[PDB]
């Protein structure tokens, strides 16, 4: 019933994405970033993170990294699945991404899962070791949903990131644009 209900949730999001994110315009594209960043901000506000990095990667992938605890990876009684999998398969960003990847740094271990339109492509796997904690989310917006544009506007992101750093003092929030490897821009914000 768990896994069935995941799939039904993906279907509902992809059928009426504007009910979930406001629109499928440029504004809705950018909302995908805000949904992921808000999760990292909550982790900071809970006392566990103080650095968030947003990268616009080649081909308009987005990478969001925080230094929080890492999304949990323990197996749930309820879903029988790792917690990160449950959390990300109920994410609107995941449903509305043609591809999404997570890397969790937790328990001295690096865990990885990938998804397409929210569907896990393989079981969560240990891929390496670490002495840090935190979460990396990378996603590519689905052009089947975002039919006007899939290209992010640096100044739109910059504006709101600076605002979020001013509101959430003590969190360092960095924006980087790597889409043109010959001219990389980086703004980083850290209030008091
Ligand atoms: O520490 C975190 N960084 C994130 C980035 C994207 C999505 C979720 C999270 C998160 C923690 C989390 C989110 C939901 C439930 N439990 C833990």
């Amino acid at each position: 019933a768990g896994q069935i209900q995941v799939l039904e949730g993906l279907e509902a999001v992809r059928k009426r994405p504007g009910m979930y994110i406001g629109s499928t315009s440029e504004r809705g594209l950018h909302h995908l970033v805000w949904e992921i960043v808000d999760n990292s901000i909550d982790e900071a506000l809970a006392g566990y993170a103080n650095q968030i990095e947003v990268v616009i990667e080649k081909d308009n992938w987005i990478k969001v990294t925080d230094n929080g605890r890492g999304i949990p990876v323990d197996i749930q009684e309820k879903m029988g699945r790792p917690a990160v999998e449950v959390i990300l398969t109920s994410s609107v960003v995941n449903a509305l991404s043609q591809d999404l990847e997570v890397y969790v740094h937790r328990n001295e271990t690096i865990y990885h899962q990938a998804y397409k339109k929210g569907v896990p492509q393989f079981d969560l796997k240990e891929v390496g070791t670490t002495d840090k904690t935190g979460t990396v989310i990378r996603f590519k917006a689905d052009g089947e949903i975002f039919t006007e544009t899939t290209v992010y506007n640096y100044e739109t992101l910059q504006q709101r990131i600076r605002e979020l750093a001013f509101l959430n003092k003590g969190i360092q929030i960095t924006l980087r644009d790597e889409r043109d490897e010959e001219n990389v821009r980086e703004d980083s914000y850290h209030y008091e």
